């Protein structure tokens, strides 16, 4: 939901995701990672299902961060894919792909995979 | 690589990715999938490294499609995470995650993973 | 970690992983899934690092289940890749890939990804 | 597909996968990687669907390598999950997860994902 997703989210690492959901299905915001080659806030953009099912299924969504801002450039990008689950203990359950720019000889080693769970309460 | 990425791309399935790269690192555009629960064009947004390394490595990028447009809603979203490699054989090499909305009981089964390679012809 | 890995483990879904670690780095056992329409026990085999680092690093391992037994055949296989953490909170943190047999036209839709955490306590 | 799968396979990196498929669903063999922290052959074990569908679907399978042999220990393991596709041009299409032993604080960064296609030729 628009005002379900909009706001501040924390994952299990202590990273902070501040997002605004548009009526169209846009997500826009900033991300601050607690870990990795990262400092301060990075722009994010994504999309969500702006007319989800009302059968107790989650709301599908995804977003991207390119790890370039006015401090640092890690030459990498992370995408989170997952769903917003509402009601009590609201959460966004995600899996993510982090791709680093590599030479083609090393492209086999370009991409990390993991899982982040975001909650409304600070961990 | 604003000029390198901006344009039409095709993956191995015949899906069509039309993207504009902004100087600020933004990606915006439309995606049309050759497969799945998909009809016509869907909005995409993403981000790329607008100041890449100068050493021959690729340009990292990612984008999202939520599979809702004016025709159809599949209650799902896909993210592609990858890199742009330039030249005459320019390609975008990606891996993707497609999450469908599920109940919490079925959340273990929410997410498909695959790989798409996009090129400028075909 | 031969003694550490050997045992009965449960994940967050209530699945049961019974495994014996061999000195050679072998894992052998049975898996019972609580979800995904599996029935009874399936054979598993895998490998672990039989000489891990001593710095507090986890022990890397992986195993495979093909979802065929005497009762049922899902025409699929799951692999788990992860690490065993020792000491007080002994856990195996994994990500997994579940591939189903598909036609070539449908191969894009062959593979689910997820994450399982296994502990010796049943949830 | 016992004899379909049994034998020598090569991926796009020049790695070599030598495998024996048992009647009982077992896979056993050796793996030699062309890349990464790897020298000589490593033991693999896995499983495959020993009674696949007859509808033109591939045969599901998976295997594991822990990257420790007589020569080296990388403190990591890779699992490949995929399917064997027979007929005219035989291939094993896989995705893989490579997990390195890490501390708990660094476990976010433990796992690489990729895709390997193995063919009969080369
Ligand atoms: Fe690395
Ligand atoms: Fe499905």
């Amino acid at each position: 939901d628009e005002a379900g997703i909009t706001g501040t989210w924390y994952n299990q690492l202590g990273s902070t995701f501040i997002v605004t959901a548009g009526a169209d299905g846009a997500l826009t915001g900033t991300y601050e990672s607690a870990v990795g080659n990262a400092e301060s806030r990075y722009v994010l953009t994504g999309r969500y299902d702006s007319a989800p099912a009302t059968d107790g299924s989650g709301t599908a969504l995804g977003w991207t961060v390119a790890w370039k801002n006015n401090y640092r450039n890690a030459h990498s990008a992370t995408t989170w894919s997952g769903q917003y689950v509402g009601g009590a203990e609201a959460r966004i359950n995600t899996q993510w792909l982090l791709t680093a720019g590599t030479t083609e000889a090393n492209a086999w080693a370009s991409t990390l995979v993991g899982h982040d769970t975001f909650t409304k309460v600070k961990p």
